[PDB]
């Protein structure tokens, strides 16, 4: 393609991977100064996700109940406590490769890179956005229990997101970085459905323009369209409504091309009707929806 | 799977430095106590339409290069020219050096590009080796000095670096011994590239993975040979399927429960007939850029 959907450069994220394991279950834990975020799930057996009641499991357990391994090195645990979805770890050696961070809680539409990690150690790195359900699409690594979810801004790290479920169908439910989950999911393997997802127009729109700035403008018309108008066509394609608070967000992108939103709207809504016919944006034959305004300005 | 993620970047990046010469300024792998980056870096605007890199590097001193890892700037102490890249002898070997190896990959093969502005790394995605010998993408998606690599344990095996770009807007590079990939060369000019066509082997491979996801809608009971597949491939923009690639996928075959020329069939009736709206792997459309070796990896 023309426009990579790319992830963050994943080292200042690599050294703070570890592996966390209770009993039998093993999976990723999070290593920062001296504690280990990870999924409280752990203590938990195969038997005990039916209907697990956390608190009193969490109390037959102690300090030495928790294998933690950073590569080859050991990791004495010297404490531990639970806050909402978390295990909270504390261990008597700081990471010495800890960089700058901040914990954040990410908005429906806003990107970020995952850090899929097998049994501690990592795997590859992807770039993702928190879809309208509130949930990551995935597979069987994709979303690993404990890989984590991050944006870097220049040098400081803000952890996001940490998988924790793995839905019916390769839909991934997790949580922040304190352990209040994304959306209406909980961490017990019971039935649980995912909402009515829908394309992120406002990413879309934005990639449009990332299209206009490479050249690409065969979609663009003359026709000009009402923000009322749009939304009806929008609902009728399955893509989430434009709201007044979104195109203040496209203005930078929008004064960058001289071409207004509701301009661009008119364009995406024939897009919407007729398609590409043949044609392509960007290398692609499809409308990306994962690029935040905020992606576009970086990478253009 | 679903995902086309890349291999995590940390050794890479500490490997990453920018390289200034004249007006110039792109990206340099600086490995053990050499830096390596395009050749081109010695060129101006107007020596990029008939340059002589021989003449060029001639009147060239050690001083005229500026070597800098984050801010700490190392001191070039030679400069030697391996074919289209310039090989910069510092000062220093670099103490972030991991185990690591030089290849030559085939076209279609996949592996992890570490786009950098100036020696800064900026982001990081997967790609494969289009079958014409280029890798699509913008301004950003690869600035030149730009590294291509995979990762086998320990060992970091580099197969690429960015030199140019091409009207089209795709990206023509080397391996890092300076060996351009296709008929391409290092000077500003038109650029004849081949037929792109669609990797084939690699479709087939996403289509076991799909399988083995318990995604199987596309499954037929009909059959094909290699011949009759291969015609209709050809007409659809598919490379021709071999007898080598069949074997490659033999492994995948036994565990999916599912033969090669099976899927092919299954294939075939995709290309013609089209996805009626349907997804296979929450994808409307065919993927490309899974090698047989990139499905096993990640399940």
């Amino acid at each position: 393609s023309g426009f990579r959907k790319m992830a963050f450069p994943s080292g200042k994220v690599e050294g703070c991977m570890v592996q966390v394991t209770c009993g039998t279950t093993t999976l990723n834990g999070l290593w920062l100064d001296d504690t280990v975020y990870c999924p409280r799930h752990v203590i938990c057996t195969a038997e005990d996700m039916l209907n697990p009641n956390y608190e009193d499991l969490l109390i037959r357990k102690s300090n030495h109940s928790f294998l933690v391994q950073a590569g080859n090195v050991q990791l004495r645990v010297i404490g531990h406590s639970m806050q909402n979805c978390l295990l909270r770890l504390k261990v008597d050696t700081s990471n010495p490769k800890t960089p700058k961070y901040k914990f954040v809680r990410i908005q429906p539409g806003q990107t970020f890179s995952v850090l899929a990690c097998y049994n501690g150690s990592p795997s590859g790195v992807y770039q993702c956005a928190m879809r309208p359900n509130h949930t990551i699409k995935g597979s069987a690594l994709n979303g690993s229990c404990g890989s984590v979810g991050f944006n870097i801004d220049y040098d400081c790290v803000s952890f996001c997101y940490m998988h924790h479920m793995e839905l019916p169908t390769g839909v991934h439910a997790g949580t922040d970085l304190e352990g209040k989950f994304y959306g209406p999911f909980v961490d017990r393997q019971t039935a649980q459905a995912a909402g009515t997802d829908t394309t992120i127009t406002l990413n879309v729109l934005a990639w449009l323009y990332a299209a206009v700035i490479n050249g690409d403008r065969w979609f663009l018309n003359r026709f000009t369209t009402t923000l009322n108008d749009f939304n009806l066509v929008a609902m009728k394609y399955n893509y989430e409504p434009l709201t007044q608070d979104h195109v203040d967000i496209l203005g930078p992108l929008s004064a960058q091309t001289g071409i207004a939103v509701l301009d661009m709207c008119a364009a995406l809504k024939e897009l919407l009707q007729n398609g590409m016919n043949g044609r392509t944006i960007l290398g692609s034959t499809i409308l990306e929806d994962e690029f935040t305004p905020f992606d576009v300005v970086r990478q253009c």
